[PDB]
DNA sequence: AAAAAAAAA
DNA sequence: AAAAAAAAA
DNA sequence: AAAAAAAAA
DNA sequence: AAAAAAAAA
């Protein structure tokens, strides 16, 4: 069944969740396995009410592809990388939602800023979540992402016994 | 039995598909156990047809040894490697048909460009199919190798229970 | 049940043991898992009594967290870091004890000091123990502490099959 | 029981062979499980005689301990490292046989040359097998090692189910 | 709740 | 066949 | 369908 | 013996 071992980092201004999302596999009537649906990495924000404390009812998530980790755990230090996503894509509902993850580096080099931007043109409203990442941070995302990755691409199956 | 989990990149003029092939193993009379065939990462290439849509038929192959899988996840920034292949080795057929499997920077250093070539002297046909790789998706095919290789290599069966 | 693996650096005034202890799981009534305790490398620091021998008895310990070791791994050769901790923490003895780790190069470059400070007000108490760590030692570790990292986050449950 | 799947570079004047050694453990009376004998990097070299062909009776061998493992997975390009080992150590037979690995950039820095030299006192004997090593095959050792490495030295055994 | 699609045993 | 040793549940 | 070969318990 | 806490299925 399911597991939660999110990896989260808690600031002033909103929380950040990382955990991967396991690839769905089909058995074939060759007898072998396929794989199906894409693993990911699947990454939630929510705000922070009042003091120390998170509203988990208003979070936005973001799904990263293989591709979008592997642009993450290659990044250097003063790089910044931003992806573009459309949740309700080749869909009734594209063009609706929008949301947009950006990296960037903050002047220090201390870290990353880390912030999810939904727009949604039904329901009229315009969200933004930021969360500062330091190195050490960052450096455990990495690490942690690197690891899942294999798993995410269903490598993880190709195992000797 | 078999798995199918191809990390895959789809292109404007072809496809690229990569897998882990197993080696495979002998038991031995003393008890233990020998590794017979050799692993390696399987590169599956083929052509664009029509519109985005690709012929599975025209496909042709390259398969990485544990060397050249070391060679591939050493590349710097700015390096490029050409690895050169007669299928039909040591055999009757040899002389006979070609591969090279091309690996370079593009200009930007955005990523590279990877081409396998076939020359078939018996059918008299001359193939090259071209995929750009952008810097993720090489980071993605570095790190899922890197995970690979001991794999391949057999070594994932040294563990401790 | 428990397993002691530990690598160890034995030197002229003291010892250091660094073992990963494991996150605590709880199944939920859902019929999934939820991490619980959070997993940490334990680091256990011992006085040398005599000629090459080592006063178990006397020993400090310091449980890094999984931001602590990303901090740790991603540290360049010529960086240093500080780690605070009080054990007595959100409880009735906070303030009393006092501890700190430091990981400083050498002027060499040929590696690092790591101490462990211990200020116990209540005993009255000033304890120091410090270790030097070549390269290849602290090779050793940042390899170890890497692979053991999504362990203590419990990402090893992210598995496929 | 047993498992072979050696790395191996054949050249010119001698073979090079690499394979882990797991460590033996002790099931404590407690009930948990304690870290016994340590784990090596086991290196076998032995001579070519006559055209392509290896003489497996004049082989001698090197264990690579963890510290020795971190010390060559973090070698630079343009790094050099020597190990000196004698065998029959703390023992009655010491001081007679000498074994020394050495581990030299080459020229070009196209790799480098890896070399055993074996002095034995007793009988009367001095030998010495030098293979060079590519960048892709010191890759797959670099890659292969740091896999083995946390297996080595018992750190597999800390997983979560 | 999640950006999808293209080959195929 | 292998360089070993130091604490300990 | 795949570049192979060399030692050996 | 260990620095803890914040959401939640």
């Amino acid at each position: 069944g399911r597991v939660f071992a999110p990896y989260s980092v808690f600031k002033g201004k909103a929380a950040l969740s990382a955990e991967p999302r396991l690839p769905t596999f089909n058995r074939l009537d060759s007898g072998g396995v396929k794989l199906n649906r894409r693993g990911v990495i699947m990454l939630t924000f929510w705000p922070s009410v009042g003091e120390r404390k998170y509203d988990w009812e208003k979070r936005q998530l973001f799904a990263l592809s293989a591709t979008e980790v592997g642009s993450l755990i290659s990044m250097g230090t003063r790089d910044s990388s931003e992806f573009f996503h459309d949740p309700s894509m080749l869909s009734s509902n594209a063009g609706q939602v929008r949301k947009s993850l950006s990296i960037k580096p903050n002047a220090d080099g201390s870290g990353y800023f880390i912030s999810l931007s939904v727009v949604n043109n039904n329901l009229k409203t315009n969200d933004r979540f930021t969360v500062p990442v330091t190195t050490a941070e960052f450096a455990v995302m990495r690490t942690a992402f690197s690891f899942a990755l294999p798993h995410i691409m269903g490598w993880d199956r190709f195992t000797n016994r």
